């Protein structure tokens, strides 16, 4: 698999729970349950980039599949996890351990679509992007 492209959400499933599990503040869910951000990926190698692209402000991850890093989540919840990335088979496995138990996501393509299933404490919010073709300008 390869997931590099831009993708543009079509669907963002019970992510109020999902923030509200990360214990970020009511005002900054609220601004965040109306956006629709869109993601630009560039996989090189094992060297994977997932930029998470939002008009309110956007979240960067800059990494290498399978090398555990230290994830600065500065503008989701203002923590700090030790994070790997895998393959399993056609899918990528993140596990993000740190103060919250069961954090983590698995990402995946199916046909135009890019799937993705993001868990922290027992809570599943699913979302789904859809491949496009027409770029524009970010940061
Ligand atoms: C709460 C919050 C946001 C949440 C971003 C999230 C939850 C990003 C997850 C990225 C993953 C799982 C990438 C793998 O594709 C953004 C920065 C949009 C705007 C500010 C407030």
């Amino acid at each position: 698999v390869d997931f590099t492209g831009y993708w543009k959400m079509l669907v963002n499933e019970n992510f109020e729970e999902y923030l509200r599990a990360l214990d970020v503040n009511v005002a900054l869910r609220k601004i965040a349950n109306l956006l629709k951000p869109d993601k630009e990926i560039v996989q090189d190698g094992d060297h994977m980039i997932i930029r998470t692209l939002s008009t309110f402000r956007n979240y960067i991850m800059d990494f290498q599949v399978g090398k555990e890093f230290e994830e600065d989540l500065t503008g989701i919840d203002d923590r700090k996890c030790m994070t790997t990335v895998s393959w399993d088979g056609d899918k990528l496995q993140c596990v993000q351990k740190g103060e919250k138990e069961g954090r983590g996501w698995t990402q995946w393509i199916e046909g135009d679509e890019l799937h993705l299933e993001m868990r922290v404490e027992g809570v599943v919010c699913k979302q789904v992007f859809k491949k496009v073709q027409h770029h524009h300008h970010h940061h």
